[PDB]
């Protein structure tokens, strides 16, 4: 297969992931896995052959 | 197969994921998996061959 | 396979991952896995052959 | 007197004076006097106190 | 008197005077006088006290 | 009097005077007088006290 990506960008501004929290008690922030950010972002064949990407989070409060 | 992507963008602004929380008690933020953000974003064949992407979150409050 | 990426960017500004927390008690920030940020970001074949990327976080409060 | 000029210009293109001539015999081009060209052009008190600006052209064909 | 000029220009292109002639016999080009060209062009009190600016051109063909 | 000029220019391109001639017989180009070219061009009190600026051109063809 052939994958061609072509961009001609002028004055491009990108914000990938933003998180804001205020006046809380507990804070659990998890940003992971396969996060691709850019002006020209390409993500091909992220998982191949019985792969795994968890990006999980546990929370037990006793 | 052939996949051609062509963009001619001028003054392009992108916000991928935003989260705002105020005056809470517990905060559990999970951003993961396959997040692609850009001015020209391409995601081809994210999962192939019995793959897995969880991006899960557990919450037990006892 | 052939993957061609071509960009002609002028005055491009990218913010990958941002986290803001204020007036909290506990702070758990986890940024990992496969985070790709740029003006031209490419991520090909992140996981191959029964691989694993956890990017997990545990939280037990007793 | 008070003269205030304020401009906030973005991507401004100005062409002051253009002259095109083709397949002629005689060519007499005269550009003078008080020609002001710009993105923010101000011309105050061009002539004061019995002044003179001719910007003339003569043509005698015998 | 007070004359205030303020400009905030971004990507400004200015062409003051242009002259094009093709396939002619005689060519007389005269550009003079008070020609002001710029991105912020100011011309104050060009002529004062019985001054003179000719910017003339003669043409006699016998 | 007070004359204040303030400019904040980014990527500014200026062409003052251009002349193009092709396939002619006689060529008389005269650029003079008070020609001011720039990104911030100011011309104050060009002529004062019975001054003179000719910027003339004669052409006799016998």
């Amino acid at each position: 297969g052939v994958l061609y990506v072509g961009s001609k960008t002028k004055e491009g501004v990108v914000h990938g992931v933003a998180t804001v929290a205020e006046k809380t008690k507990e804070q659990v922030t998890n940003v992971g896995g396969a996060v691709v950010t850019g002006v020209t972002a390409v993500a091909q064949k992220t998982v191949e052959g019985a792969g795994s990407i968890a990006a999980a989070t546990g929370f037990v409060k006793k």
